């Protein structure tokens, strides 16, 4: 038995066309898509008040379709997961740095954060890389000042993830831009006759975030965005798949993968545990998270027995499904911090 994922890089504001071309593929083949997986670049702007929270040149300085899905005029056909790009109503995601739907069937995997879905084991690392940026907090609320920076990769997601392989594999994880290096593990030559301006950077194209993200948890599949090109490697076990952007023939691919269980969209139990232990580097809504706090230190702390009263909270307040919730995505902000805290103060420590 078998699923069919659809996975899509840079979506750009294009949803209407990007849901066109997956129905065209289970018409012309007959396949059934389980569901859809995004690497960034979404613009999910609710209305013109978001358009100052897209970075973009001013060319495109468009609502494109999103607000579409928003209003409920359009509803998207399938389950479809994504991560931040670069091009973003950063604003929308801040909200939702704990992962969110942003509307019927699209959810947003959060800053970072691991899922389950039909038996497989998901990571998402949203934004791109930028050094001058990584060991920058968030500020909460949003300011127009931070639409420049919001969308830039922080070091930090890489303690918060590093953990995430030691109980199972991961299958699929989620970037924008590549995994630095990971351009020299495939065919880079025909690579860059294709594409000339990538050879400058050499080795180092990507993000270094990613890269260590990889080594460190050898998904079976590490799916990117961001270069507007198809392209294939290997990373010791690891498979690599970049995908280009919707409008062109190398946005979309598929993945045709054993399907044991079928299975809701779930949270992720170990990523749930470090979601709440981390909670005091969290505490202060204005400004997170705090790294005089060592975000390993507070996860060594993990026990089997903590995990265990963690998951029985998490799942008493909050639910292991992910389900949708309509409330403002700064209502949802209060919310899921409002029962992280709740359930970290239940532990008692
Ligand atoms: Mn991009």
């Amino acid at each position: 038995q078998i699923q069919h994922i659809a996975i899509v890089g840079c979506v750009h504001g294009k949803y209407r066309e990007m849901y066109r071309q997956l129905s065209e593929y289970e018409k012309s083949t007959g396949k059934e898509i389980s569901f859809v997986i995004c690497t960034g670049d979404m613009q999910t702007l609710r209305y013109e008040a978001d358009l100052v929270y897209l970075k973009v040149p001013p060319k495109y300085k468009q609502m494109g379709d999103f607000h579409l899905y928003y209003e409920g005029k359009e509803k998207a056909p399938y389950l479809t997961l994504f991560i931040g790009g670069n091009h973003e109503s950063s604003n929308v995601l801040l909200h939702l740095y704990n992962g969110g739907f942003v509307c019927f069937n699209m959810y947003y995997l959060g800053v970072c954060s691991c899922i389950n879905i039909n038996g497989l084991r998901i990571v998402g690392v949203s934004g791109i890389y930028k050094s001058f940026d990584e060991k920058k907090p968030y500020t909460y609320p949003p300011s127009p000042n931070d639409v420049v920076s919001l969308f830039h990769t922080r070091n930090y997601v890489i303690q918060m993830l590093s953990n995430l392989s030691q109980s199972s594999q991961i299958d699929i994880s989620l970037s924008h831009d590549w995994p630095q290096g990971i351009v020299m593990k495939g065919n880079y030559k025909q690579l860059y006759r294709f594409q000339p301006g990538f050879k400058k950077d050499g080795a180092s194209l990507g993000s270094p975030i990613n890269k260590v993200i990889l080594n460190t948890l050898k998904p079976k599949y590490w799916i990117s965005g961001h270069m507007h090109c198809e392209y294939h490697a290997e990373e010791g076990p690891t498979h690599f798949i970049a995908l280009g952007k919707i409008g062109y023939k190398n946005a979309i691919s598929y993945l045709d993968l054993p399907l044991k269980q079928k299975t809701d969209l779930e949270y992720d139990k170990d990523w749930v545990c470090n979601l709440i232990m981390t909670w005091p580097a969290f505490s202060n809504k204005a400004q997170f998270p705090d790294l005089s706090y060592s975000i390993s230190e507070l996860l060594s702390k993990r026990t089997k027995e903590l995990d265990k009263k963690i998951i029985e909270l998490w799942e008493k307040y909050i639910g292991l499904k992910i389900i949708y919730d309509s409330d403002t995505f700064d209502i949802q902000f209060t919310s899921r911090r409002f029962y992280i805290e709740k359930i970290y103060n239940e532990l008692n420590i």
